[PDB]
């Protein structure tokens, strides 16, 4: 009867930041329960421990107070069967919501919406009455979003808060033998929810592992794990403390043994009873071991030395109770002197930020693709991550812990939405909820090597509540520092100025809460704090431009110790048409609203874990070895600090336009922190015209357990020299023959034929023998379409005039009309010479001046010439060049200039100057969302089909003409256009990346010059 | 101004403190009383408690005080008198030249305490003089201190009336009762009895 | 029915640190709603400001659990009638107890004991009604040892953690014009107690 829904929902205890909880036990690290030592030790699988994942019932409703009663007792008839793990928005029952920042629910704390979208899971099953005799059993939820309430065998059991950490229930007293039914009932929106204004999708359910824990009821309740070391790490001290649950008696006993695999490296044992710690005494229940290590092998990213330890309860006679295990990492972190250090060095934190998201899964973890993330990480050179913004699956810290990666671990708690900002964070009213959050995650991850930073969370700005916060993590452990961006980055909140977003040169003064351009930031009178951003380079799209800048500044000053990409996954969700097809959906994809569109992909790599081209400039910029080139040697440098080049090869090269000429192979030798002097043989020294280039790559031979062997793990370029031709093309024994027209000039010269239109000044057509070349004339181009970057926030309804694309719009840019000013034609004594001049305006304003000339020779090539005239008043134009949609349509591209992938003028330090070759599909960029890409920069000689252009330009090539791809909003709506389009500039904007919410292009890579000039040259084979 | 915390019979004293657990509990118990009385000019001094022992939920609510009112410094017994959690060394009972060396929570001489290697504040005693019946012998010897060393900045005498009730004989006749007085069990007897005056308030 | 003692109670919100407090309203500097400036500025007395001090019914039980329905409805007969404030052992009710450092009651956090003094006291009051016509009432405890569950008109309002503060209640949706009825029931031990161990006398 108090079991009755009608009841229990009286109380509306989700509508109560008061209550956060009921009857759920006390957080502590992982345990199994172990009822052996060598299982334990070898992290086999205990069987007091039981999942309960699998299939379950499961049925949905607009509302608590909808449910029924019966529910309680009996299965639903209309119940279906359901996985569990998973999030009901991903089976259909309602949708999932993507905003930001904006609350998915009314800002009426503490109050939530009276439709509250209600899950009824139930599980019916069976228990062996062993465990029904002895011991203590309890069931634990290790993720239910947003809250929750419990019963078992009809008896309303407990409540609970907080999506991302685990509740756990004594169930001893409600089972049964036999046949037992769960019914729990979770719900959408909760006081909580004001707490998880996290930018993600919004979702729901028990998408976390379901599983019972049989413990003795005398038996170990928590345990700590500590390393001391001497001043040079020779020596350390593993310290160890013990509480323990049950039945106090002197014949107990515990032992803590330390494994290195196989061998036993040390061993203590002892009874219950603590020191004295005050005037009362100490802890009877407590007991504390210290171990002592000679040489011990350190943890690192870079060499992630693990031990095991076991903590086995017994007795005297040698009776074991039961046994818990971890694994345990030797490494100190620490901050001195401004700087944050690892086992004694200073770090350089490769980072990124990554949330848990499955584009078929949901909110929904597991190890395959845990793991997928770190090996792809670990390829590209990172070294650390942040669980923006919330604890992660446990599974999670174990495999950084084994793969070597340095984690943050980051509270569930995020206000953005509120106003200001820290609205609840200083409201002591809040308090307490927020404590259950930062308390209980310490609680649970605090043995794990990987953790080396606290965090409280995200966007929340800055109240009491953090202060406070911040104090109790500080004293209860010491052995990490402690960051939190809110409310300035720099409060007295956080060990670290933390910022997100700020600019590496320049300032950005927000009232309250500017951002300094981090050089400065620094040197702030009275500042002494290191500096690692929390947030930086946003990667939306074709974005990471400026990514170098960054690194450079890293590399230059030491208080600059990295920072933490934004981010790594597209949170992108797949959808499917009616003939079943899937794609790739966002914000408002589900009717959801309202919505952040595009917002919610930031990621280097595609929900499938599929790179994006930014990756790559990512890789190169955090290579582990920096190079420099001196006349015939070659200077290396490690930024290890731990590990020696032991599994490295240097490959080097030498080639002129893409011939090579020369190759070495030579194996690495460096310390950690050192340089390799590497003497080149003699070097060729080539007649012919052309580029010298010498290009090293770094290969590792041998595979890792994160990567196959022959990986390439770091390469950089050079230009020898270079061989300017003196020649000149030979004669000819004809000349192109023109003809004039009213509408036009004709051109032949054999099978060859050009014409340029009289009316419009261009060229209008081409033929081969009787083939049309073109699909569309030859023509200026000033626009792209936009990037997110180029959009912004710009919206239909709410525009923002500073977004690139808002002045280019309101400058006509898009929409200006050529003008044709002249056209002329005449014939040389070699060739035939064609010149023009048009004039785009917008209102009688003239934006550009295109200048002209064009000279076919007896050859058979065109020599285009180009000069061009900004209004320096109109803005800077998103690139300058030429467009055209080509007839013909092959198979591969081959191209000599920076490649292969997709580059930028601001994002391509990665590229490499060479001769590549590809397939056309591999010249596009399938942004979900759709905007000029594919560009590759720094190119002197194209080839498609029989054509050749040549020259020093950047271009792209694909099926899709940028009008299309700019009124397209996903890519599954592209279509293929007849032919090929190209274009062809002469300069390009950059793209920026410091943010996507601004203009974020740096003024080196706008087109502000005024004036502009190319050629080019193109021919037929 | 104190607030309502005091755990004294915990074993050990912290046990509470430095629990998470509770300490959303503690809290309400401090933040309420400062948002309650902080506009007052003869509050000086908030103080989180008494007797609980010192644990991390100290510490952040000291922090948090700090932080909420920079007004006003904070101090806390708990602990050794000593701790993080304290802007001020407020021990309990110190005496004036002899050292009273408990493990872990030593009461130093208060003039010794002053100069500990490191220590910088200055030192107030909150609860010191037993004034428990025929008490108050040495009263001087602190006045003595007090004035002559800058840092001694006086203390809290313990206390300030005697905690005892009126009971009546058959007669009909009222007498001061205390400690087991009521059958009240278990019981600390004349403990309750330590001030300076007669609960009538008539001096000793 | 939800308003039953027999469902209240069976929460046992005395037995959880996690719950202190229930419907209580947020702390504050002293306030009196003058009306006037030159009251307020001389420091007069507010009508916005009434005391219910005075006399009032009581009853006492070994334990809440022994408390009746009727309570809530109707008042006792076999109530008594005493003043408020006070300290019910100082009326007889039960012993006042003197420890200094040992708990008086075992010590079993978060767990009390389950024959706890229950005092139950009630009040009846006249409304004005303008009062019921615009703005908002509440009532204030500016002082209830150890905690305490509080119905208004036989209607569950509120629960309270912590002697020695003020506890609010925004009493407006409980109100009718004329005649009121308060119902409070407090308790000895709770979860409150375990921070409460001053050497003084436990009332
Ligand atoms: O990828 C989204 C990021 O948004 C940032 O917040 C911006 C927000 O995007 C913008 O709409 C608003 O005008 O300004 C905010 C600046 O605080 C976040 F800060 C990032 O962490 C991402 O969520
Ligand atoms: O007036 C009583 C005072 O007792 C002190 O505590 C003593 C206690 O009296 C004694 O029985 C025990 O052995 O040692 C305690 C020392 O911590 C208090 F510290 C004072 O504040 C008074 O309560
Ligand atoms: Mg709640
Ligand atoms: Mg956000
Ligand atoms: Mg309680
Ligand atoms: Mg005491
Ligand atoms: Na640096
Ligand atoms: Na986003
Ligand atoms: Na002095
Ligand atoms: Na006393």
């Amino acid at each position: 009867i108090t079991d009755s829904l009608a009841v229990v929902l009286q109380r509306r205890d989700w509508e109560n930041p008061g209550v956060t909880q009921l009857n759920r036990l006390a957080a502590h690290p992982p345990f199994a329960s172990w009822r052996n030592s060598e299982e334990a030790r070898t992290d086999r699988p205990s069987q007091q421990l039981r999942s309960l994942n699998g299939e379950w019932r499961f049925a949905w409703f607009p509302a608590p107070e909808a449910v029924p009663e019966s529910w309680l007792e009996c299965d639903l008839p209309e119940a279906d069967t359901v996985v569990v793990p998973s999030n009901w928005q991903m089976h259909g029952y309602d949708a999932p919501i993507y905003t930001n920042v904006t609350y998915p629910i009314t800002v009426n704390p503490p109050f939530v919406p009276t439709e509250n979208p209600t899950g009824c899971y139930s599980l019916t099953f069976n228990v062996d009455e062993s465990w029904l005799q002895e011991g203590q059993t309890r069931i634990i939820f290790d993720g239910v979003n947003s809250a929750f309430h419990l019963w078992c065998n009809g008896r309303w059991v407990g409540y609970g808060q907080d999506s991302r950490l685990p509740s756990e229930f004594d169930l001893s007293a409600f089972l049964r033998a036999g046949e037992n039914r769960l019914a729990v009932m979770v719900l959408r929106w909760s006081d909580g929810s004001y707490l998880e204004d996290q930018d993600m999708w919004r979702m729901s359910g028990i998408f976390r592992d379901v599983s019972l824990l049989h413990k003795p009821t005398t038996q170990i309740s928590d345990f700590h794990v500590a390393t001391r070391f001497n001043d040079d790490f020779s020596r350390a001290v593993l310290e160890a403390e013990v509480q323990m649950c049950g039945e106090l008696r002197d014949y107990l006993r515990v032992t803590v043994s330390l494994w290195q695999g196989e061998t036993q490296v040390a061993s203590g044992t002892a009874p219950f009873g603590g020191e004295i710690i005050d005037e009362r005494g100490g802890y009877a229940d407590r007991v504390t071991l210290r171990l002592n290590v000679e040489n011990p092998k350190l943890w690192s990213a870079e060499i992630p030395n693990l031990y095991r330890a076991v903590v086995e309860l017994h007795t005297a006679d040698g009776t074991l109770i039961e046994a818990e295990a971890c694994d345990v990492g030797f490494r100190e972190v620490r901050i001195e002197n401004g700087l944050l250090l690892l086992n004694g060095k200073p770090l350089l934190i490769r980072g990124v930020n990554r949330h848990e998201h499955h584009p078929l899964h949901g909110q929904v973890m597991d190890e395959q693709t845990m793991v997928q993330d770190i090996l792809l990480m670990k390829q590209n050179n990172f070294n650390a991550v942040r669980c923006s913004h919330y604890p992660n699956h446990p599974l999670w810290y174990t495999l950084c812990d084994r793969y070597g990666l340095y984690v943050v671990d980051e509270a569930n708690i995020e206000t953005h939405g509120m106003v200001p900002m820290n609205r609840l964070t200083d409201d002591p009213r809040w308090l307490p909820a927020m404590s259950e959050r930062v308390t209980r995650m310490v609680q649970r991850d605090r043995n794990h090597p990987s953790v080396i930073i606290w965090s409280l969370g995200n966007e929340s700005g800055h109240g009491a509540n953090h202060d406070a916060l911040y104090r109790w993590i500080k004293s209860v452990d010491p052995s990490r520092p402690v960051q939190y961006e809110g409310g300035g980055a720099d409060t007295t909140a956080t060990d670290i100025i933390c910022p997100m977003y700020a600019r590496v040169d320049e300032d950005q003064p927000f009232p309250a809460v500017p951002k300094w351009s981090i050089k400065k930031w620094l040197s702030l009178p009275g500042e002494t704090r290191p500096l690692i951003l929390c947030e930086y380079a946003h990667a939306m799209g074709n974005s990471l431009g400026g990514f170098a800048k960054y690194w450079q500044a890293f590399r230059q000053y030491p208080r600059l110790q990295g920072g933490f990409v934004w981010d790594w996954v597209d949170q992108s969700l797949i959808k499917y048409d009616e003939n079943g097809n899937p794609w790739s959906a966002y914000g408002g994809d589900f009717g959801d609203t309202p919505n952040d569109r595009q917002f919610c992909m930031n990621g280097l790599v595609f929900a499938d874990r599929t790179p994006h081209p930014a990756l790559t400039e990512a890789k190169h910029q955090q290579q582990f070895f920096q190079f420099r080139l001196s006349g015939q040697t070659i200077e290396v440098t490690s930024e290890y600090l731990f590990r020696h080049s032991d599994n490295e090869l240097l490959h080097w090269m030498v080639a002129l336009d893409g011939k090579p000429l020369a190759s070495g192979e030579v194996p690495l030798d460096v310390a950690p922190q050192g340089k390799q002097l590497i003497e080149l043989p003699e070097l060729p020294q080539p007649e012919s015209a052309g580029q010298l280039w010498l290009t090293v790559r770094v290969v590792q031979p041998n595979a890792t357990a994160w990567s196959e062997a022959g990986h390439i793990s770091a390469w950089q370029q050079w230009r020898l020299a270079e061989n300017l031709s003196v020649t000149l093309p030979a004669a000819s024994h004809a000349i192109p023959h023109l003809t004039t027209s009213e509408m036009d000039f004709c051109i032949e010269l054999g099978n060859k034929r050009w014409q340029f239109n009289r009316q419009s000044g261009f060229l209008s057509q081409m033929w081969i023998g009787d083939k049309k070349q073109l699909l569309t004339p030859l023509r200026d181009q000033f626009t792209r379409a936009p990037l997110d970057n180029d959009i912004g926030v710009s919206e239909a309804t709410r525009i923002d005039p500073n977004a690139w694309v808002e002045r280019w719009k309101a400058a006509g840019h898009y929409q200006a009309e050529a003008a044709l000013l002249q056209c002329t034609a005449d014939t040389l004594a070699d060739a035939v010479l064609i010149t023009t001049a048009h004039a785009w305006q917008h209102q009688g304003k003239t934006l550009f001046i295109s200048r002209k000339t064009y000279r076919i020779d007896g050859s058979g090539q065109m020599a285009i010439t180009v000069d061009v005239e900004v209004a320096s008043d109109t803005p800077h134009p998103a690139r300058i060049g030429l467009n055209c949609q080509l007839a013909q349509v092959a198979e591969r591209v081959n191209w000599l200039g920076l490649g292969p992938q997709e580059n930028y003028p601001d994002r391509l330090t990665a590229a490499c100057f060479d001769r590549w070759d590809l397939p056309l599909s591999d010249m596009y960029t399938p942004y979900v969302f759709p905007s000029e890409n594919g560009l590759r920069c720094g190119t002197r000689e194209l080839n498609y089909g029989p054509h050749q252009w040549r020259g020093d330009f950047q271009f792209n090539i694909s099926r899709y003409s940028q009008q299309q791809l700019m009124e397209t909003s996903h890519r599954h709506l592209l279509h293929a256009e007849e032919g090929t389009w190209l274009n062809i500039d002469g300069f390009h904007m950059g793209i920026g990346g410091d943010d996507s919410w601004s203009p974020s292009v740096s003024a080196e890579f706008q087109l502000s010059a005024g004036r502009y000039h190319y050629q080019l040259v193109w021919c037929q084979k």
